[PDB]
């Protein structure tokens, strides 16, 4: 409702983000779709093929509606089922494996992140890129330290502590208004994620905060910018979108 700049601003550097690294007629696996969201920005960028699978089957049927009743010029496909937990197949290499706001779920236990490390590698082309967004741990936790864990958008609670450092937390409750709520998520742990895909042949090339990233490529960007409602957003509103981050792996 009013958390709009923030879910423009998301939106906004997330279409930045595709068109960094997507060229035509790109073939594109967009893991944990949703409702497909992404969309109208893949049209934008020209890509030939999308391909969408996300592990609820209600995502995935309020997905398939949307490309069934939308203007693009590229095939859709669309299959429900766990991208990070259970063994994925597509029988396909795209361009570009995308995934937005949820592969931190691939971090449920050290054994998922491993299966969902192989699926994704699996399925990347030889040079292919794999962009993605997520919550920052070194951001959560130094607010924690502080004192800003939330505002009158958004919300994190940390979880207990038996006989643990600030340091063993693997998880935390994130609120969000008009959308997820008291909803626990597993912290990203960095190093272990770029450890696991430098052995598959994955190394990182790309790493920066949500708004390191959103006023970098406003500038570049004078036209897309305004094309979308943009603009700069309230400290409370920054709060929010300074969580996040930018994280981009290539396959060599």
């Amino acid at each position: 409702s009013k958390t709009i700049n923030i879910r423009n601003a998301n939106n906004f550097i997330k279409a930045c983000l595709i068109r960094l690294y997507t060229k035509r007629g790109d073939s594109v696996l967009d893991l944990g779709c949703g409702k497909g969201g992404d969309l109208l920005k893949y049209e934008r960028a020209g890509i030939g093929e999308y391909y969408g699978v996300d592990i609820a089957e209600v995502s995935i049927n309020d997905a398939r509606v949307r490309a069934r009743n939308m203007k693009r010029r590229f095939k859709v496909f669309f299959r429900a089922q766990d991208s990070y937990g259970r063994h994925m197949d597509l029988g396909k290499e795209f361009d570009v494996i995308s995934s937005q706001f949820s592969f931190h779920y691939a971090f449920s236990t050290s054994e998922s992140l491993d299966i969902a490390q192989r699926n994704i590698a699996r399925h990347l082309r030889p040079g292919g890129y794999f962009i993605m967004t997520v919550p920052s741990r070194d951001v959560i936790l130094e607010r924690y330290k502080q004192g800003r864990m939330s505002n009158d958008f958004y919300k994190i609670e940390l979880e207990k502590m038996e006989d643990v450092p600030m340091e063993s937390v693997r998880e935390y409750r994130f609120t969000l208004l008009d959308s997820v709520n008291n909803c626990i998520e597993y912290f990203v742990d960095f190093t272990r994620m770029v450890d696991g895909f430098k052995r598959l042949g994955l190394s990182l090339v790309e790493r920066k905060g949500f708004i390191d990233f959103y006023e970098d490529e406003g500038r570049r960007n004078p036209e897309l910018s305004k094309k979308m409602g943009l603009g700069c957003l309230t400290r409370e509103e920054s709060e929010v979108v300074g969580i996040y981050e930018v994280v981009v792996f290539r396959k060599l």
